[PDB]
């Protein structure tokens, strides 16, 4: 169904934030 | 529908939230 | 639809908090 | 109507998140 | 009605982030 | 009824967020 | 029910970003 | 059911951020 489709649009979403999050921990390493 | 066009709505939010917080990453890269 | 509309009225706040977040990338650029 | 009221009252809640970025945003920059 | 109701909580919780948030960009500036 | 009782429970969980940031303003205060 | 069972998984998953930004600030205040 | 399933899904996006901010967490201790 269309709502289920847009929410696991919105948990891929929060994984792309999840993986900025990790890509800005690298960055915090350095 | 409506509202599943609003919910796909809040995923591209959310992905911009992502690509904001990469820019951060890349910010503290140098 | 109202609850239509409040969704899309979350999506842009989601979008004004993406847009403050690229604002602090830049200033960590500084 | 009383749910799309209370959403609308979300999105209010996610804009002061934003104005609260863009606080840290400044003061990062300097 | 107690769906609405437990919708408002939601947003007077994300009003505690962003004055959080505000209390950050307040130690930043520091 | 079940629904606002689990919204009530993210509320609840927001406001540990919230409370989590708060350490971290007080973390930067030095 | 499921849907109520779902939505507190998300709290549960509040409260793990939650605990995660507790760590960050023990971390800052090092 | 289908919705519940991707409230589920939310949830474990929002548990890779709780690890993603862990990671950041780690980063700050040195």
């Amino acid at each position: 169904g269309e709502i289920a489709q847009a929410l696991k649009e919105i948990a891929k979403a929060l994984k792309e934030i999840a993986w900025a999050l990790k890509e800005a921990a690298q960055a915090l390493k350095g």
